[PDB]
């Protein structure tokens, strides 16, 4: 699923993600916006061998099993193929852990080069949230 803007902000607020650790609502939508362009398919590969899933990019070295990266973790406890689905529930159950893990949202790459210091809020503007 290719989800909208607005779409995915609603979705995201009443999943309680909005000032969840502290970062408003806008930071999650630039987050996704750059890590899969709204896309809960989107995957790449990362140099050490593990993959990145999902609509947050949620990497198999830490947070979720996919059967091809050995000696990881599974945080989660979730198969990544769960954070391709159109349904985001396990996508923002688990980026709830991560942002918890002590970094914050500094956690995903395109949200520190992207989103962090720039006009967040700009991204839900016009939605009915
Ligand atoms: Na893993």
């Amino acid at each position: 699923k290719v989800f909208g803007r607005c779409e995915l902000a609603a979705a995201m607020k009443r999943h309680g993600l909005d000032n969840y650790r502290g970062y408003s609502l806008g930071n999650w939508v630039c987050a996704a916006k750059f890590e899969s362009n709204f896309n809960t398919q989107a995957t790449n590969r990362n140099t050490d061998g593990s993959t990145d899933y999902g609509i947050l990019q949620i990497n198999s070295r830490w947070w979720c099993n996919d059967g091809r990266t050995p000696g990881s973790r599974n945080l989660c406890n979730i198969p990544c193929s769960a954070l391709l689905s159109s349904d985001i529930t396990a996508s923002v159950n688990c980026a709830k852990k991560i942002v918890s893990d002590g970094n914050g949202m500094n956690a995903w790459v395109a949200w520190r080069n992207r989103c962090k210091g720039t006009d967040v809020q700009a991204w839900i503007r016009g939605c009915r949230l």
